[PDB]
């Protein structure tokens, strides 16, 4: 009767149901407990099949086939039909649902069943990465999700190898094993149990103690005293800090202040003191490591001088503003140092205000009812490629029009016109991020402050197989215990 326990650093901010489940540690439960028609590996990126049967057959450029794995089934024991499908990825793509994803497949014309076994997916043009997005869309009960979508989304039913229990607040997620799944990551152990320790020394402790096998976001000042019975690897990122502002408010209409406030913050001291160096300034909308890494024409290096003479441009006598916050620990750390060097500023006075993640989004963001925010942020646990980290914030109105009220500048217009530009044309891609990356480093609507290093902490006698993951979240799949 073995189990595994770990302890997880993300508090519960969304619901579980795929539709719009964005809290991070909803997506890592949602790893164990939904599949795409393909996969991406948690920790090489790699795609497999999932529910796919068989690589999908390309008829034409616009044009794919996809077959169902026999015998493939919901947690309830229903099978997995082709309905079910064409269901996961109409209500994604229908606006009167409210996903946060659709943005990550625009490229989409059609899904239609052929039969009990056979999707026919049509495309709007040829995109290649077609097999690598479809992670992104989990494939939902049907008949339970229409029974009641709140329902699912505090009780998800899946055909992942795990089966979700149970979720309380502050406490657990549990998991058990899937015992008909018949996918390529089978459940290793019987019972999975995801204690929620976003505090810091509660963490460290449960991992240090020997009561966790695994801990995800080791606390920096931790790291080095944690190897001695543990192994400790801290991978680059994606993952970041990033500063939004409310474009529909004066002053932060005028990107000319938005830009004195990043060259206000002095990024060294944040990185020395919080982050023990596991961190770096952004010079780009990705980190210096990606692949696709392009240094961009705006960097926002510490320079009070700098700030000033732009409010003064701006005409900026007498700011004040509350900064709203989430609750992580290390973004709690991070909020004295950033509002100290907005308040030396001589025309700028700050207030601090943090929130649960899963209230600022839904009571002061999607409302509009804030000015400034810090928060973090990590869309790479749907995949690597350029146009989808771009579109997370970028494309559509999930984020431009429903929360940083950017969408009716032309500099909003011209990215759209950019990305669709680049995911048509492979060819010139790299030239149009370019300028879409530009001229969102020259705005700064959203931008990162910092993209970070996350320590993974966890047994090595206790785990078989266990790899940190290069994002937020913990993966056990095929991952084992002893
Ligand atoms: O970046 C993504 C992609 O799902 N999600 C972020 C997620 C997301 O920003 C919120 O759910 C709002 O959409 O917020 C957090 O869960 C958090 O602030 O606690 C972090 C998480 O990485």
């Amino acid at each position: 009767g073995s189990t595994i326990e770990a302890g997880i650093a993300y508090p519960i901010s969304t619901g579980f149901d795929p539709l719009t489940s964005s809290g991070a540690s909803s997506m890592a439960a949602n790893l164990h407990i939904f599949e795409g028609l393909v996969d991406l590996h948690p920790v090489t990126r790699q795609p497999y099949l999932a529910l796919a049967a068989k690589e999908p057959e390309q008829k034409d450029d616009l044009t794919y086939y996809i077959s169902l794995r026999e015998g493939a089934m919901f947690h309830d024991g229903s099978p997995v039909t082709t309905e079910d499908v064409v269901y996961s990825f109409e209500r994604v793509l229908d606006p009167a649902k409210a996903s946060l994803f659709a943005q990550f497949i625009p490229f989409i014309a059609s899904v239609t069943a052929l039969d009990d076994n056979v999707v026919e997916f049509k495309l709007k043009y040829p995109f290649a990465l077609f097999k690598e997005r479809l992670t992104i869309i989990k494939i939902v009960p049907k008949h339970i999700v229409e029974a009641g979508q709140s329902a699912f989304d505090a009780k998800p039913i899946g055909s992942g190898p795990y089966k979700f229990v149970s979720a309380t607040k502050d406490d657990r997620i549990v998991f058990e094993a899937n015992t008909v799944y018949n996918g390529h990551y089978p459940a290793k152990v019987e019972k999975m149990t995801w204690f929620l320790l976003s505090d810091d020394a509660a963490r460290v402790t449960a991992q240090e103690s020997g009561r966790v096998q695994a801990i995800e976001s080791v606390p920096y000042l931790d790291a080095e005293r944690l190897k001695r019975k543990n192994n400790v690897e801290s991978v680059q990122s994606f993952g970041l800090l990033f500063l939004m502002f409310n474009c529909e408010k004066a002053p932060f209409d005028n990107p000319k202040v938005r830009q004195a406030l990043h060259y206000a913050l002095d990024k060294q001291k944040l990185i020395d003191i919080v982050f023990l160096g596991n961190a770096k300034a952004a010079t780009s909308y990705l980190q210096d490591t990606h692949p696709d890494y392009v240094k961009a024409s705006s960097q926002y290096d510490y320079d009070k001088a700098k700030a000033e003479k732009l409010l003064a441009e701006a005409g900026i006598t007498n700011l004040t503003f509350q900064l709203l916050a989430t609750d992580h620990a290390w973004v709690k750390e991070c909020a004295p140092l950033i509002l100290e060097s907005w308040n030396a500023l001589s025309v700028v006075k700050v207030t601090l205000q943090h929130l649960q993640s899963g209230a600022l989004y839904s009571a002061h963001v999607d409302k509009g009812a804030y000015e400034v925010v810090i928060a973090p942020g990590d869309p790479s646990v749907f995949g690597n490629d350029l146009d989808l980290l771009l579109s997370w914030w970028y494309r559509g109105d999930v984020w431009p029009k429903r929360r940083f009220r950017w969408a009716n500048t032309a500099e909003y217009h011209e990215v759209q016109k950019l990305l669709d530009e680049a995911i048509k044309n492979p060819a010139g891609s790299k030239v149009a991020w370019q300028k879409a990356i530009n001229i969102i480093a020259e705005q700064v609507p959203l931008y990162p402050i910092i993209h970070r290093k996350l320590p993974t902490a966890w047994n090595t006698k206790k785990l078989t197989d266990f790899q940190p993951l290069p994002t937020t979240g913990l993966s056990f799949l095929g991952v084992g215990r002893t």
